[PDB]
RNA sequence: GGGCGUUAAGUUGCAGGGUAUAGACCCGAAACCCGGUGAUCUAGCCAUGGGCAGGUUGAAGGUUGGGUAACACUAACUGGAGGACCGAACCGACUAAUGUUGAAAAAUUAGCGGAUGACUUGUGGCUGGGGGUGAAAGGCCAAUCAAACCGGGAGAUAGCUGGUUCUCCCCGAAAGCUAUUUAGGUAGCGCCUCGUGAAUUCAUCUCCGGGGGUAGAGCACUGUUUCGGCAAGGGGGUCAACCCGACUUACCAACCCGAUGCAAACUGCGAAUACCGGAGAAUGUUAUCACGGGAGACACACGGCGGGUGCUAACGUCCGUC
RNA sequence: GUUUAUUAAAAACACAGCACUGUGCAAACACGAAAGUGGACGUAUACGGUGUGACGCCUGCCCGGUGCCGGAAGGUUAAUUGAUGGGGUUAGCGCAAGCGAAGCUCUUGAUCGAAGCCCCGGUAAACGGCGGCCGUAACUAUAACGGUCCUAAGGUAGCGA
RNA sequence: UUGAGCCUUGAUGUGUAGGAUAGGUGGGAGGCUUUGAAGUGUGGACGCCAGUCUGCAUGGAGCCGACCUUGAAAUACCACCCUUUAAUGUUUGAUGUUCUAACGUUGACCCGUAAUCCGGGUUGCGGACAGUGUCUGGUGGGUAGUUUGACUGGGGCGGUCUCCUCCUAAAGAGUAACGGAGGAGCACGAAGGUUGGCUAAUCCUGGUCGGACAUCAGGAGGUUAGUGCAAUGGCAUAAGCCAGCUUGACUGCGAGCGUGACGGCGCGAGCAGGUGCGAAAGCAGGUCAUAGUGAUCCGGUGGUUCUGAAUGGAAGGGCCAUCGCUCAACGGAUAAAAGGUACUCCGGGGAUAACAGGCUGAUACCGCCCAAGAGUUCAUAUCGACGGCGGUGUUUGGCACCUCGAUGUCGGCUCAUCACAUCCUGGGGCUGAAGUAGGUCCCAAGGGUAUGGCUGUUCGCCAUUUAAAGUGGUACGCGAGCUG
RNA sequence: AAGGCGGCCCCCUGGACGAAGACUGACGCUCAGGUGCGAAAGCGUGGGGAGCAAACAGGAUUAGAUACCCUGGUAGUCCACGCCGUAAACGAUGUCGACUUGGAGGUUGUGCCCUUGAGGCGUGGCUUCCGGAGCUAACGCGUUAAGUCGACCGCCUGGGGAGUACGGCCGCAAGGUUAAAACUCAAAUGAAUUGACGGGGGCCCGCACAAGCGGUGGAGCAUGUGGUUUAAUUCGAUGCAA
RNA sequence: CUGCAUGGCUGUCGUCAGCUCGUGUUGUGAAAUGUUGGGUUAAGUCCCGCAACGAGCGCAACCCUUAUCCUUUGUUGCCAG
RNA sequence: ACGACCAGGGCUACACACGUGCUACAAUGGCGCAUACAAAGAGAAGCGACCUCGCGAGAGCAAGCGGACCUCAUAAAGUGCGUCGUAGUCCGGAUUGGAGUCUGCAACUCGACUCCAUGAAGUCGGAAUCGCUAGUAAUCGUGGAUCAGAAUGCCACGGUG
RNA sequence: UGCCUGGCGGCCGUAGCGCGGUGGUCCCACCUGACCCCAUGCCGAACUCAGAAGUGAAACGCCGUAGCGCCGAUGGUAGUGUGGGGUCUCCCCAUGCGAGAGUAGGGAACUGCCAGGCAU
RNA sequence: GGGGCUGAUUCUGGAUUCGACGGGAUUUGCGAAACCCAAGGUGCAUGCCGAGGGGCGGUUGGCCUCGUAAAAAGCCGCAAAAAAUAGUCGC
């Protein structure tokens, strides 16, 4: 419906513990290109610098330079809203040892953009294995055991 | 009260100017329909008879020999088929020249293509026009074809070009407005001619009543616009070059005053010439108005003046005035 | 080979071959107001129509739209038939306005009523169409790749100033 | 297999109040007993299993009847029959099948008959089908009739077509352009009328959250506010604002005037009737004025002092009100209409375009004036910023001023002529001119001023030479000299 | 012969094996070049097409799935006549002759003995599994040898390049066949062993489950833990096993 | 400070039952047997078979208490009589 | 000076989440009055009987004992009575103001005990989850070490079962 | 006849602002209070009814004052009709009309009716 | 060279991105840095020349100290140079 680019491959690539709903901060031209315009999540991560968890890869094509004064920059860093009471698991729970929070998708809300961001981890292509295993070995038990039980 | 009318005579013939119907001042279309004629040219088809000199190439098939268990396959002899080959009659016209009131309303000379086939030709017949036929070009249908020829409706229509024939006298325009499947036509009005009736009816000059907002002028108003003061600040301060920043730095600078300008869509001002009315002599062949008969015309240009537009360029264009 | 007799003889038409479609005979189709004829004194290896045009490699995706074919579950639907509603008229009731039986007529139209249309699917060797946009690989370039906007599908093989 | 009339009602119910399945009302008190009732068992069904239409093997002799609740007396009576069913003949519609006599036979045999037409007789098959006449729905460029507007600095494209406001518009009115700038196809039962009362925008001071800004009290200011809306002209008596009552947002006229060719449109004192406000004189025929709008014909509604095709009526016609058009191409040619023609045709026009010729020169080319500077110093040996002044008609343009009763247009070959804003030769000045060799300027037209590839060349690129391979006018010279 | 052949019947016909015989007389084996047959898939023409099913569409899974799961679905798989001679066409083991311990079978024929029952002893062909000597690098072969020899043909000389290009032939095509060179590397491999691993299997055990019975997450409080604050919130312990 | 130089110590796997060696044998060899297989158990505990035969650390016992009974010594304890 | 000095703070704090346990949910349960049975332990800067007192903590005086002698130490659950009656309860005992006591020079940060007074939460608790196979689960009390005092933690002991 | 005041007109800046002062005999204005006649989108500030203790402050009316506002000459200038001319996007000549903006100067109104009071 | 459609999550004239980040930093208690001004203490403090300054140098010259003038001590720079990057990803 609302939706607007995505970002499952870190669905996969990572282990989502927790979602944020909060929203981005977008100067213009911008905005009007997330209706139409190839915004593109892809490389999407939080760039804490002290309270100021900037979304930085992002790649929103500007389709028009009718203002040509100020200078167009598609890797803007993107400032973000959140709540200074939610914006604590942010400050925390990020940096033990490779812990992440990566905008998963990022949708419409009432004529407001709305970036949902996770918090994850990476899997050092030793979990990816696993959870392969996991989901091909829960298929072939339920159909073993279908086709024993007839 | 208002409208229409009571006042105040028409009618029948003759001659003349219009109008309406008929052809309607005269010639001219391209086009439509109806009834007949054509296949002797040409297009196709049908039936019946002719024509294709001469010289080349050797497929199918058939024999002999080799070969195969039988085939298959190969060598030699014969073979004469090709919408075959070169090339004559015959058919056609791809190039060049001549010719263009020519020998000829498509031809001549030198070259050219097919020339045993989907060929060509003679004779007779059929296909008849919104139809015929078409190896398909809108090609042919008798020198005429995106609808053949002849006779009729039919003198069709033509807001379109041209022409309109003897004399004299008098008066004398317009090329503008409105509306228009309207712009080069038309109807009314604005103008022209004739008749009738009507009053200082009308015009020139003078005097007297009037309202402008144009030239000009100006910035009370709306915009525009330059400078100085009033004045807050900022901007790589000469100075510390780090500090309160010594604060003054050919930079923008609120509101208001003083000075200087611009304006078709600005007027606190504002003419001349224009326009209407009243009066007065003097002048004009009623020059004025109303009705009736007949028109014409509604393509204007130049020059002066005030302008839009264009480039205050155009013998350019759009308005008013003489 | 043929083509615009009389300015165009060609890449233009035709061609054998290929594909589709219609056609069970009193066939389709065409000339015919009709009879009748041709097709054809043929019989699905026959005939007409439409496209391409010997031969070799092939004819890849789409029914979204317009046509064609199959269906009548539902809605609408002609001619046709006519339940009544509303008036005209007068026998006649009313001292008068005015009610007003039957007959005949003016007008509305309940119900029946097929094809067709909407609809459900197929069919493209039917008419037809088959995308642009951003980032990303060791110097630079490009993008095998990744995301989202639409369509019914974004052009496959092959070829190319 | 199947509907209305019909074979008869087998007929279905329930006021918490209730033997409860209420007798249409009349007569309420029974035919009931051989006008053939309970007892006994229980397919279907009223099942809210109270009742019960109950149906029916055994019966073979009184259930009911008053009424208990009593808002309402029993369905025990008679039945003009409903709060609605029931089946077979039933009234003849559709579907399906059976049959033949209609009809068909481009099946066979025979006959007229010599004969593959035709007709008649026998017969097989199909069969009330097929097929034909009328009406009718759908499809139907296969065919026919047509339509596709106008202004336009030629035509097409674009833009516009009606109405209103300011300028142009030259001080009465009016006055055009594809000239310069904005709006209208409504709205109000109150935003109309009367009466009564009041008069801002804007800038300040102080004051709870309240601030460039809400509200408040005071202060400057005088229409720079407001008008239901675009602009113009006005409004202080207010035409702006608030409240009451109201419907004059009346009916029929209307002396007079203004604007229009006309159609028409607009203002209007005042008259008669009947109303609203205000004590009243007085004000009210809509809105502060100008856009808010469409003629005629045809038909829709109501009323009517009329006409009514012999009479009496009625359909019908007109009369007054009123309704249906983005006829917006808006003075509207039909209720009903798009394109191509290079296969083209006719009447016209240089009233009107493309080539040329003519007028001007925005553009084009060339010259000149001041001089930041470039140029080591030095403006001018050579260039020259920001501008201006010019000359030719030579590039691209403007006009439609001769030519559509005919002026052959690009380029190439032959043939030339003229001008100098001179390519070479000739003469000279200044040089950043040591000499050769260069730059510029001035005078000077006597002479000369290339060959091939590309492409239709003009133009242009390249190769080789020459002292040079100049720019232009002459219908962008020359087709009654030639090609194409 | 190989490829490969499965209801039944009819017709033609190839091949194989056995008791007892008769007969020609080395006529025997292999075989480059050549010839023929030859799974499926593929191609051409003419037919047919029930089911299945490349390509293709849709649905589903996945970060992505042009695939495995599902619904459709054409060529093809079915027939006749034609073309290729391609397979892990394998027994990864060429054709023919002789010899070499044994056991347990299947199929087929014949001889003999009292066949009272597939009673008993023999004797040939094919085929299956163990297994001695021997062989082999070992797996393994083992009278049907990979044991010892005899006759012949074909093939091999490091892994890639490469069974590739060119060249010749064949074929309508897809391609087949014959078959290199330049350049890189010091490796490329096979049989077996020990660990390790598997989304391989089997067995066993422990309050590991089941069975029970009580508890912890709900609520005061206690120290302990992480985070926060703070001057420090004193050090380490950080899954069971803090 | 460095338990990423260590000693010592401790927890878990786990009181789980395996971890090895000598000789011999087998295979050219890497290597295997023993340690595998059936019963049985808490167990590589026991037995049988098998080119295995034995041994070490090992799973048990030897160590500490309870559960019947004997003797000795009798205080601060017992009252059988 | 990262070596070293002592005094005052903080290791005991905090919008939070977590391991573990004690405490309760009330009729087998709390309120009180006879009444019963254990083992093993520690004791001289000590264990510390009596007695006088204190509603209570303990104050004063204080016997004996390196202990089969004395103390810590009338153990309870059990048992027989009464009583309450299903209620935020005579359940549940936390927070609160004040009072003293033990204790160590000093308990605002920061002890424990006491009893008068307010008398919280909580009323068998999701998904999950842990322990036990016999004198063990489960309940009741006692004992021991650390230490001036400051155990729901730790280690042991028996009763029921 | 003089002065003052109140009401209604002529005219709409020489007519009105600013500065200073004036007046309570009469008029004028503030002022007291409210059952009422009347009303507050509340509130006797506005309407109104019943009244003169106080007042000339506010507001009125008056006199001077040139900071204003305003009027406004003569002359000159621009423009313009007529007729004739130039070097013709614009001007000149003869004649007629002759602005606006300035300057000198003026400018603190004029006036009629009705009613009251002062002096007479 | 010209027109015509979109630059509009409403094409619906009234959006607290819910949240971080500037705002009078509007608001309620409050510490001399969210500040701050004649009286109890009675000591050698105010302008006085000062003194060059914490490990080192300097501050608007009176931000430290005094009592007969000085060590300067309350802030900045030399210094405290460790600030330099989500995850997956050669050994
Ligand atoms: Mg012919
Ligand atoms: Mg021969
Ligand atoms: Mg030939
Ligand atoms: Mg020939
Ligand atoms: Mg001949
Ligand atoms: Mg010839
Ligand atoms: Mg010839
Ligand atoms: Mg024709
Ligand atoms: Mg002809
Ligand atoms: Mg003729
Ligand atoms: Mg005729
Ligand atoms: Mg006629
Ligand atoms: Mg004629
Ligand atoms: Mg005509
Ligand atoms: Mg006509
Ligand atoms: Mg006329
Ligand atoms: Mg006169
Ligand atoms: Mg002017
Ligand atoms: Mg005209
Ligand atoms: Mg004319
Ligand atoms: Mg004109
Ligand atoms: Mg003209
Ligand atoms: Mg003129
Ligand atoms: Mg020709
Ligand atoms: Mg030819
Ligand atoms: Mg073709
Ligand atoms: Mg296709
Ligand atoms: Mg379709
Ligand atoms: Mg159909
Ligand atoms: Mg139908
Ligand atoms: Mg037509
Ligand atoms: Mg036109
Ligand atoms: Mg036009
Ligand atoms: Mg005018
Ligand atoms: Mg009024
Ligand atoms: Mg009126
Ligand atoms: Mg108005
Ligand atoms: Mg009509
Ligand atoms: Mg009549
Ligand atoms: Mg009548
Ligand atoms: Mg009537
Ligand atoms: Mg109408
Ligand atoms: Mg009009
Ligand atoms: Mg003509
Ligand atoms: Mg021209
Ligand atoms: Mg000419
Ligand atoms: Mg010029
Ligand atoms: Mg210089
Ligand atoms: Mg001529
Ligand atoms: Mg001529
Ligand atoms: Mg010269
Ligand atoms: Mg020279
Ligand atoms: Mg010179
Ligand atoms: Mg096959
Ligand atoms: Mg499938
Ligand atoms: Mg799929
Ligand atoms: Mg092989
Ligand atoms: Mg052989
Ligand atoms: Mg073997
Ligand atoms: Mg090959
Ligand atoms: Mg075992
Ligand atoms: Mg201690
Ligand atoms: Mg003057
Ligand atoms: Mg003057």
């Amino acid at each position: 419906s609302a939706t607007i680019a995505l970002n499952k491959r870190a669905r996969h690539e990572y282990f989502i513990e927790e979602e944020f709903e909060a929203g981005l901060a977008l100067q213009g031209w911008e905005v009007k290109s997330l209706r139409a315009g190839k915004a593109n999540i892809s490389d999407s991560y939080v760039l804490l610098r002290d309270g100021e968890a900037f979304l930085f890869g992002a790649n929103i094509t500007p389709m028009a330079v009718a203002s040509t004064h100020v200078v167009c920059d598609p890797t803007r860093t993107r400032k973000l809203l959140l709540n200074q009471r939610e914006l604590d698991s942010l400050y925390g729970r990020v940096n033990r040892e490779g812990y992440t929070v990566v905008a998963l998708s990022l949708y419409w809300k009432n004529a407001w953009c709305k970036v949902k961001i996770g918090v994850a981890k990476g899997k050092k292509q030793h979990d990816k294995r696993s959870d392969i295993k996991e989901r091909e070995w829960q298929v072939d038990k339920a159909r073993i055991m279908k086709n024993a039980h007839r």
